[PDB]
């Protein structure tokens, strides 16, 4: 997928995860925005349409995929020892990564 | 120190890291609020004071500084390759785990 | 790419890696190294082709690269903040998490 | 306690690991020895007991213990998951970490 298609499954997971009943249901949708996480890292996002693989900027872009994932991928822990709860909740907590890569280069 | 001076510790630095100027300084309040979360790490909240070592409030609660400590190295990192304004964002998204963990415990 | 061409990356860019003179050329390896990684991730091995997206094999399979990636991601950062030894050191250390992943199901 | 004695608590609990029978008890051992990795945070090696506290030798020691603590945190997660066997071979793979750090500064 692109970029948009990529932040869309995000989102709509995560709005599956609020509103989620059992473990196994955030882990699934928490497993699928691992994969769009992943799909996006290579992504070049129009702000930085113009500069280089290379720059600073687009180092900074991929890191905060790199955040992203590493928040997944412990959250999904969670959602495995069935712990719903504080799984729903690291998913919210992961609006500030979201909100924090928007803010620069949205 | 105990928990309540740890916290100091950690908010001391967070808002001198909001108001530093260059890279230096950020490791070094960063480094100071690594060592504070692991030392928090073992302590008894009052809020759980009656409960015991191994309940699930006590693993949970132990979790929330095994998070926190990985957010710190991470914004140490940035630190050091000399991007203040990034690392300085990354302790500003360190207060969505000390929420959530105050939220519960606190 | 294909999974058997995403690892022939890893372990051409891990040979590039030991074989290094400065810090550049470790962070562009390990980036290209990120990026097989999480192309990897949603791939089925030979291995486990029977078996379903959703089984307990697949999950840990996907978990040794959740690993990975984190591990190039720290990797990296020492790579930028100009300390090629302890990155080298830290790339050489990436083959425990491939030889585990290898006994298992490759 | 001091880093000698954090350094066989380590060492001990890993050897519980290796001959544990249930997950409960990889669990226990796992967070004891995140305990020692967090109380060894700042200790001064005596390999370079004569260097500062901000030379980039005792910055690198300190993140040694950064890599170790997050590695102890996720395999006590596969614990928690009641995944005996790849936590056991996760805690194996602490080696890696451990021999780093000895080859440097012991
Ligand atoms: C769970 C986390 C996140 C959610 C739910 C999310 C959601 C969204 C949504 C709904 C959009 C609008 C797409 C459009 O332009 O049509 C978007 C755009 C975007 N997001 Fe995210 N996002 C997340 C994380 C991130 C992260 C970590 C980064 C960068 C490191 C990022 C970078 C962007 C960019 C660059 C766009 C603009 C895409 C474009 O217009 O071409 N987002 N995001
Ligand atoms: C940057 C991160 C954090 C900051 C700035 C912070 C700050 C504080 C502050 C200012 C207090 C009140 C001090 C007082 O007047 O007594 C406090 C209390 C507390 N914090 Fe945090 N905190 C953070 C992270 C955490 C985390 C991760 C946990 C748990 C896992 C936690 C658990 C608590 C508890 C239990 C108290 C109550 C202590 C008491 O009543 O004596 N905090 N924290
Ligand atoms: C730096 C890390 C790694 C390196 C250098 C590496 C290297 C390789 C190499 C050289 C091959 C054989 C290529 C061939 O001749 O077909 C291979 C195959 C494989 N690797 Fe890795 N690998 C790494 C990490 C991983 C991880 C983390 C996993 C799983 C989570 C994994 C799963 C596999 C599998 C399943 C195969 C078999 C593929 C096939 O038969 O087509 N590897 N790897
Ligand atoms: C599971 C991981 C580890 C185990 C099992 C382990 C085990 C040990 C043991 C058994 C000793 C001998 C203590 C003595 O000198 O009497 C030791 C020493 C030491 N270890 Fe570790 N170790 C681990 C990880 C680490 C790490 C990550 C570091 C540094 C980042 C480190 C630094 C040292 C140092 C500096 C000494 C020498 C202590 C001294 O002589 O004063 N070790 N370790
Ligand atoms: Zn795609
Ligand atoms: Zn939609
Ligand atoms: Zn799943
Ligand atoms: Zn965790
Ligand atoms: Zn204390
Ligand atoms: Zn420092
Ligand atoms: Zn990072
Ligand atoms: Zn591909
Ligand atoms: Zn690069
Ligand atoms: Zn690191
Ligand atoms: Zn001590
Ligand atoms: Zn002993
Ligand atoms: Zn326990
Ligand atoms: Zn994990």
């Amino acid at each position: 997928a692109d970029l948009e298609d990529n932040m869309e499954t995000l989102n709509d997971n995560l709005k599956v995860i609020e509103k989620a009943d059992n473990a196994a249901q955030v882990e699934k949708a928490l497993e699928k925005m691992l994969a769009a996480a992943a799909d996006a890292l290579k992504a070049t996002p129009p702000k930085l349409e113009d500069k280089s693989p290379d720059s600073p900027e687009m180092h900074d872009f991929r890191h905060g995929f790199a955040i992203l994932m590493g928040q997944i991928h412990d959250a999904a822990h969670l959602a495995n020892e069935g712990k719903v709860k504080e799984a729903q909740a690291a998913a919210e907590q992961l609006k500030c990564t979201c909100n924090a890569c928007h803010q620069k280069y949205r």
